[PDB]
Formats: structure tokens, C-alpha cells, sequence
């Protein structure tokens, strides 16, 4: 009966599909069966995309001339669509023709499969619900997302720690070897809850929140034992499963006290850890971080490639900033990796490093970001 | 005598990206190769090889003191490449090996005895003569896509590279398409023709495009067990050759032609692409309905659907198409065959020349009167 026909611009539309595509990706790969459900209605156009883990709803605004709904593959749709130069497309549900996408000099017909074969998104009963700034969340996903366990074995750590605590929503993250922990004030007292959301799931909401449509809104997040669901600025919404587990109580693992203290320029320190990183192998992925007032020397060895060393001078100019406030030297040891992913999350002129001894972990802290920590265990060297 | 020299850096990373490249090989980690440095007569040497070629490349520098060495050249090149300093010192220190040394840097990379790195071979050639490197790319970029992928059909895979008459030709096939690409040579030289392997026609390639390459000239060597080119004087390449005989080509030319497609070039290969995104893999092919009045470029695929573009005669020239026929004719390619050659040269409008249905398609750019490009149809 109702077929779907609309006229929508071929921007929107390939932006819509590009997210639609990419949730459902498995590796960099589309899966060849996936399929997306069109439906037209009420002068907006739903856009369905879901896998066994994660379920993506998008509402764009079309010329709806027909209501109606229809599914069709996913990769062959969003591949269509990118290589039409008309400024406005139209859809139409031909029926045994199929989807036909038309624009001035060219007609696709795209076959079909049924609605009823397409899973409508699950409800929620949400134990915690509460709204905070896009700009708010992509921060606490930004700063946590890096530190996930990538060890699918280690079930818990496969993803990010989305919590309430008091009137602070936090996001924390660890692999055994570092934690990420990141946080913003909420208006109103909720439950405590925590979840822990998949890496996938993690990654995709990133990037709905940043598009320029939505960094400036709002997204509300909606808590249950076994589901969250994220709605960004109206008119996306995306529902995800959890890992089941237990994120490890991250309590103690904040250094307390520090006996030193670095004070350095963000991009010197992470450029010259880069430089020196190159000649390590895999076995041993270290850079020794020789601290002392006057110099920081930043070296490395490869086993049968070589050696390395960058040397760091005093320095109060911003631009080579650098302050060890200690009579004492220290020589400690880190994964290069470890120390770029923190320097690489927050955009500051420079990075506070509190050390303790040899055998200690550092906690990093950015001036101008007082809600966010990152620790991470040193190496022997 | 230790090697001890003052290099700017931009001129060594350009260097040691020809070193990584021209090494690459299937199941080959970019770990194994090393890489020659020989300071010498105010030049830095550096020399990369494997089985099948023999890279030098000469740059200027400050030679210190001159001496050789060979280090590894990814660990080389990635060093190289993060360094902000516009020079570097490299220094043989001996037992510590090599230094890089920056301002406020220093790597040391262990070094491999220069004793052990080969030498280049030589050359005995038949033919010798230059052209310009506008000229050399040229032709390898009208003829390095149809050459056969299929290892074991020795004699199709590469270009061959030939003298004929007054002309240097390069020449590919797969037994599916035919591409031809010469230029006219100022003297007469032997005739003679060798098979460049693919992964050295993609070298030399990149070579002669390089900014400091594309306006000067190549030296070219061939014998009958090894091609040689010398690129603006300070690269020189030695490959080995495909060992076969590439086929008698001339004959399968269309010489005569019962209908004419003049269309826009661009035009003509967008459309192509968008049509062919529904195809599957076990048909990709496009239907072309000629008419005088419009082209219809059409597909199918199975268990996905179909798509049709429709292109209406015109004189403009961004829409270029004209027909020169009162007969209809439905005639199938594979899309990838069309776009490869609408994509190597790149000129306004392109010519396409037919017989029936089972006959392959004459394709010229009225630009480019020394190419030459046949493709032959599928069932559609």
C-alpha cells in the first residue's frame, strides 16, 4: 500500500549513510548482508542501521511526497549515493522494481527486502537518565576511549566505565598498565550506576556527538542493567548493549603523593618521546625518561638496532617549556605508546607529570582540565 | 676512512623514500633490507637492491671525511623522517655505529659490513638512447594498468618495452585489452625490445615524476638480460627482465571501423563508474546502447538490481557526444577495462571506434595521436 517517496539533499544524505555504515562495520568492512531501513513519514526521513550489539536510529529532514518504508543494502545504498552529483536526489519504493534513486541523468533500482524481517529498536527501562553539553561527553570519550584493554579476553576492560558518582558523570578506563578517568558535573543528583560501554559502541557515539550538527547541543543518556541508550540533540538516537562485568576498583590506583614534579611543553615532550621510540622493538617497547633539574634526557635501546637520546633543557619560554622541580635525580622507564596516548587526548601548551619512585606510577594532569587524571605504570629500563 | 658528512635533511628523506619503496616485495618485511651510504667527491651514494633491482642514488652533501657504510634502511628512513632540523651529521663512529646527529638528538644504528652489501652489476646493451622523463612517463602511465597479473603467462607480465623503426614503444596486454604508447626517437637505433617487470616499470615510475626529475631527461640501456636507466644523471636503476616473448601485437588493431563515438572523456568515465557500482564480481560489465540520439550506459547485478544513465547528444563541450550512425548498437565492457584507459590520458574528449557486437573497440584520444588503446567486449 504506502510507498515511500522522497526528495532529500544528497549532502544529508550521504552523511546520514556514513554514519548508518559505519556502526554496523565489523572490521573496515561493511558487512555485505547488512541492510538499512528508509522510512518516510511526517516530513522526516528514519534511517535504521543495527547489528547484534548496537541499533542506530537517524531522523533528517526530506520532502516527504509518499509515506511508506522500505530496507535495502546498506554498503550498495551509501555507495550510490557518494557518486550522484545532483545537489537533491529522489527516492522512490518501485515495489518489485525496487528502490529507485533517481537523480537527473540517472536511475539506480536497488532490490529490496522486507520490513518485516527488520528489527524495530528495543525498549528501555532506564534506571539513571540525564542530559549533559555534546561538547561535555565527546571530552569524557576522548580522554577514556585509548586506554581500553584491545585483549577481548579481558572482557571488562574491553570498553569504558560509564558512571555516576555523586553529581559527577565519569568515564574511566584501563588495560592493567594505565587508567584514564574523566568526569562532568551533573545539575541534578541521580542513582549511582555504572555500565560499561563497548569499544565499538564507545567509538561510533564519538563521532555522532562531534559532527558540527551536534558538537554544539545537547545528548541525554539513559541507563540500564542491560542497555544504554544515547540520544544526541533530538534526532539520533543509539541503543547498545554492555559488557557484562566487573570494571576493577580504580580507588587506590590514584597516586595520593608525589615527591616530584615535571613541568613541561605537551608537543616538545611527546614529539621527542615519538623520535626516540623509533629504534625500540616490539620486546620492549621503553623510553627512559632521565629527570634531573637541569635536563631531561629522553633515551632508548633497540636490541640489534641501536641507541637513541634526546636531551631537554630548562627552559620557562612556553614554546620549550621545561621544569623539574627536584635536587634529586630520577631515571624511570615508560612504553612510549602509554605516554603519547595521554599527551595526544587533551590540547594544552603543557603537561604536568607527578612521579614518585622508580617502581611507581606517573599521574598526569593538564592545567585548565582539573577533571581529568591519567596514570600509567612504568617499565624497568 | 670513516664515513663523516653534513646532509640537508629534506634532501635525505626524499632519498631513502626511493630506497623503501624500490626494495618492497610480497612476504618481504621492510625490516630485512639495508641500505649503502658512500660519501665520496662531494656526493652522498646511497645504494638499495634486491633480487630484481639495483638502486643508486647520488645527492650533494658536505663530505667531512669519505668512507662507507650500510645500516638498515627502514630504521634509516623513519629516523630521517622525524627529525626537524634542516641538516643532519652522519658520523661512522665504528663500534658504536653510525650517528645521526641533530640538535639536541642523537641515534646510533648498527651497522652491516660494506663487505657484504653486492655491488651493481653491469650492462652490455643493444640499444642505448635517451629521452625526456615527460616522455618515459608518459608511456608507462598509457600502459602499466593492462599488463597481465597472472605470473605463470610470463610474456605478459610487464610492459614491453620496444624499438621500432625511429620509435620507443612501450606495449601491455592481458589478453583481454591492448595498450600502446611511443614516442619518436631524434636518431635511428637497433630494434630491439625487452619486458620491464611491473614492480619496475611502478620504480622508475615514481622516479621520473619526482619534481627534480619530470623536466630532464632518461638514459635508457637495454640488453637482452637486464634494462638500465639513468634518471637526470645522479639515479641509476638496474632491473632484471620478464623472461618470455611478447606477442605480435600490430595485427589486432582494428583497421577498419563501422561506427564512431566522440564523447566527453569525463563524462563518459563518471558514468561508467556509477553504473558499474552495481555490478558483482562474477559479471562486472556495462551495457553501452549507442544512438545517434542518446547513449544509454546500463548494468546489471545479480541480487542487487539495476542502473541505467542516460547521455544526450551534444555539441557542448563539458557534454560532449556524437554518434555517427543511423544503426543501433548494445555492446558490453568491463567497466574497469574503459575506466583504466579513460583515466591514463587526460584530454578533453575520447573516440571510440566499433564493429558489431563480438568486436573489440578501437579507443583514441584526438590529444594523444601516439596511443593507442583496444579493448575487447563481453556478453551483456
Amino acid at each position: 500500500h504506502h510507498m515511500l517517496k522522497l526528495i532529500v539533499e544528497t549532502k544529508t544524505l550521504v552523511q546520514s549513510l556514513g554514519f548508518a555504515s559505519s556502526v554496523v562495520e565489523k572490521r573496515n568492512v561493511i558487512p555485505e548482508y547488512a541492510n538499512i531501513k528508509l522510512s518516510a513519514k511526517d516530513g522526516n526521513l528514519e534511517l535504521s542501521s543495527t547489528n547484534m550489539d548496537l541499533y542506530l536510529s537517524q531522523k533528517i529532514a526530506v520532502q516527504v511526497v509518499s509515506e511508506g518504508e522500505c530496507t535495502v543494502s546498506t554498503k550498495t545504498l551509501n555507495d550510490i549515493v557518494r557518486k550522484l552529483p545532483d545537489s537533491e536526489l529522489t527516492l522512490t519504493d518501485l515495489g518489485t522494481t525496487g528502490l529507485e534513486i533517481k537523480g537527473k541523468n540517472c536511475k539506480f533500482n536497488l532490490f529490496t527486502l522486507p520490513v518485516s524481517s527488520f528489527p524495530a529498536m528495543d525498549s528501555i527501562n532506564p534506571e539513571a537518565s540525564f542530559k549533559i553539553s555534546c561538547t561535555d561527553f565527546a571530552k569524557i570519550i576522548e580522554s577514556t576511549k585509548f586506554s581500553i584493554s584491545l585483549d577481548e579476553t579481558r572482557y571488562n576492560l574491553n570498553g569504558v566505565y560509564l558512571h555516576i558518582k555523586d553529581k559527577e558523570f565519569c568515564s574511566a578506563s584501563t588495560d592493567g598498565h594505565r587508567l584514564s578517568i574523566s568526569w562532568v558535573t551533573l545539575e541534578k543528583q541521580i542513582k549511582n550506576f555504572g555500565v560499561i560501554l563497548p569499544q565499538k559502541s564507545a567509538e561510533e557515539i564519538l563521532k555522532i556527538v562531534k559532527d558540527p550538527k551536534n558538537i554544539n547541543e545537547d545528548i541525554e543518556i539513559l541507563l540500564s542493567s542491560n542497555k544504554i541508550k544515547f540520544i544526541c540533540n533530538e534526532n539520533t538516537s543509539m541503543l547498545s548493549k554492555l559488557i557484562d562485568g566487573t570494571f576493577p576498583d580504580y580507588s587506590t590506583f590514584i597516586p595520593e603523593s608525589s615527591s616530584s614534579k615535571l613541568v613541561i611543553n605537551r608537543k616538545m615532550f611527546a614529539d621527542s618521546i615519538e623520535r626516540i621510540a623509533i629504534i625500540t622493538v616490539e620486546k620492549f617497547r621503553a623510553v627512559k625518561l632521565s629527570l634531573s633539574r637541569e635536563t631531561l634526557e629522553i633515551s632508548a635501546v633497540g636490541e640489534a638496532r641501536g641507541n637513541a637520546k634526546e636531551v631537554i633543557n630548562s627552559s620557562q619560554d612556553k614554546e620549550s617549556f621545561y621544569e623539574y622541580n627536584s635536587d634529586e635525580s630520577l631515571a624511570i622507564g615508560f612504553n612510549p605508546q602509554y605516554l603519547e596516548d595521554v599527551l595526544k587526548a587533551v590540547k594544552s601548551d603543557v603537561v604536568e607529570l607527578y612521579f614518585s619512585d622508580v617502581s611507581a606510577p606517573v599521574l598526569i594532569k593538564f592545567p585548565e582540565n582539573p577533571k581529568d587524571i591519567f596514570v600509567v605504570m612504568p617499565v624497568k629500563v
